[PDB]
């Protein structure tokens, strides 16, 4: 468990929102406090193309990122998960997102949903989604350990 912040390219902030939530905000490097410490595992995956598979988890919470059909359309979700059973090496394959790295900035595509990623709008505010890279979508993060 390797454990690291994410900002978007346009250096908007990742936090924790009452329902189950991630927004992306712009924030100063004083309210850095408030940011999602996330924490980064290898699952047992398959062939490059510069992707190694990982899961993602909120720091000291039964707490995972996951991908699932919902409204006829792929979702990004935080799931709870047994407290003594998680983390694994063989996770279950919505929880695992193919870490690609383009140039210093990171790429996370959904393994279920190939061609999908992690993002955030160009608004302020908004919750973080599972997108095709659509326009004003912002796809390409940046990664800082903790």
């Amino acid at each position: 468990q390797l454990h690291y912040r994410l900002r978007d390219e346009q250096q908007k902030s990742l936090v924790l929102s009452d329902p189950y939530e991630l927004k992306a905000l712009h924030l100063n490097g004083q309210n850095i406090n408030q940011q999602v410490i996330f924490s980064m595992s290898f699952v047992q995956g398959e062939p490059s193309n510069d992707k190694i598979p990982v899961a993602l988890g909120l720091k000291g919470k039964n707490l995972y990122l996951s991908c699932v059909m919902k409204d006829g359309t792929p979702t990004l979700q935080l799931e709870s998960v047994d407290p003594k059973q998680y983390p694994k090496k063989k996770m279950e394959k919505r929880f695992v997102f193919n870490k690609i790295e383009v140039k210093s900035k990171v790429e996370f595509e959904s393994a279920e949903f190939p061609n999908w990623y992690i993002s955030t709008s160009q608004a302020e505010h908004k919750p973080v989604f599972l997108g095709n890279n659509s326009g004003q979508d912002i796809i390409d993060f940046t990664m800082e350990s903790v």
